[PDB]
This record gives C-alpha cells, sequence and structure tokens, in this order.
C-alpha cells in the first residue's frame, strides 16, 4: 500500500499546540519546520512528480486576542491556486523512497512577486497538501495527502512571543 508519512511529527506538534505561524514576506520566505515525509509503496520503477500546495482551513480570519488565537473577520477572496513543483521531479519511485522527501525551498509571499513562491494571505490558516502525479499516464492519476499536523496561520509578523521564542530554540 502507498503510504506517505510526516517526518518529525513530534516537532511539529510543538508548534502546532502554540498554533503554528509562518511569516509571508514580499520576496518569500522560507518555512520553519521544514515539510519533510517518508514514502512506501509506489512502483519504484515509475516516475512520479511531487507537489505541494497550501488549503484554506476555515470560512473566516484569526485575530491573537488577549494571548488567543479567535476568529478575526470574515475571510480575503481565496489565494490565487499556487502549487510548488518539488525540484526532483520527475523521478523514479526508488529515488522518492530511497530517503525522505523535503519541501526545503519552498518560499510564502503575500504579494504575486514569481519566483515560484506560494501567495497565502495574512491571518488565514493553511493546510499544507503533497500530490503524488505519476508522469506518463494517459489518466493522468494523482493521489493527494494532506498533513493535519502542519496546519499554521500566516502572518507578515509573530503574534505569539512563545512562537518567535520556539523558532529561535529549534532552529
Ligand atoms: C518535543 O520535543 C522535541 C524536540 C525536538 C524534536 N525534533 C527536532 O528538534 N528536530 C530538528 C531537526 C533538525 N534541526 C532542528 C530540529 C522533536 C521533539
Amino acid at each position: 500500500e502507498l503510504r506517505v508519512g510526516l517526518e518529525e511529527s513530534e516537532l511539529w506538534l510543538r508548534f502546532k499546540e502554540l498554533t503554528n505561524e509562518m511569516i509571508v514576506t514580499k520576496n518569500g520566505r522560507r518555512m520553519f519546520p521544514v515539510l519533510k515525509v517518508n514514502v512506501s509503496g509506489l512502483d519504484p520503477n515509475a516516475m512520479y512528480s511531487f507537489l505541494l500546495d497550501f488549503v484554506a482551513a476555515d470560512n473566516h480570519r484569526w485575530k491573537y486576542v488577549n494571548g488567543e488565537w479567535v476568529p478575526g473577520g470574515k475571510p480575503e477572496p481565496q489565494a490565487p491556486s499556487c502549487v510548488y513543483i518539488h525540484p526532483d521531479s520527475p523521478n523514479f519511485g526508488a529515488h522518492w523512497m530511497k530517503a525522505p522527501v523535503s519541501f526545503s525551498k519552498v518560499k510564502l509571499t503575500n504579494k504575486l512577486n514569481g519566483g515560484g513562491q506560494i501567495m497565502l494571505n495574512s491571518l488565514h490558516k493553511y493546510e499544507p497538501r503533497i500530490h503524488i502525479v505519476r508522469v506518463g499516464d494517459p489518466q493522468r492519476m494523482i493521489t493527494s495527502h494532506c498533513f493535519p499536523e502542519t496546519q499554521f496561520i500566516a502572518v507578515t509578523a509573530y503574534q505569539n512571543e512563545e512562537i518567535t521564542a520556539l523558532k529561535i530554540k529549534y532552529n
């Protein structure tokens, strides 16, 4: 069976229990933690591309009030459908399964300033989602995994000083 497992889930849950935050900027900002997954049950002989996108978790935005994240208004129009193509794409199942698949280079932005960056809206919650696309397939078969442990709010600046401190402590 195809299995995609989250690497460093215990790390992710340390941020998740504070409510996790990722900085978005004009020129784009790498994530911490980095999304990494382990893969078993691909055809080692076949070729596949790895794609990553970020799904809006809620029909509302968030605000940090008295040290607490709370619903903070009605959402902004959905961010334009940005997909990050893993730079190893396309590759053999053997390649993707031999070591963890890391999205270390993905950049999160609040401006449509190109550069393969992902456009997010500040104060909105997103869930990372990975797609495995089989190359040369007339059925264009795609499998999609979501990672609820990796949920975060996009911010132009950190709200929770504990998050600001965790980020320094573990990075
Ligand atoms: C809850 O206690 C934990 C403490 C540490 C981790 N993992 C961790 O820090 N990983 C890491 C890897 C490489 N560079 C920096 C950090 C998980 C749980």
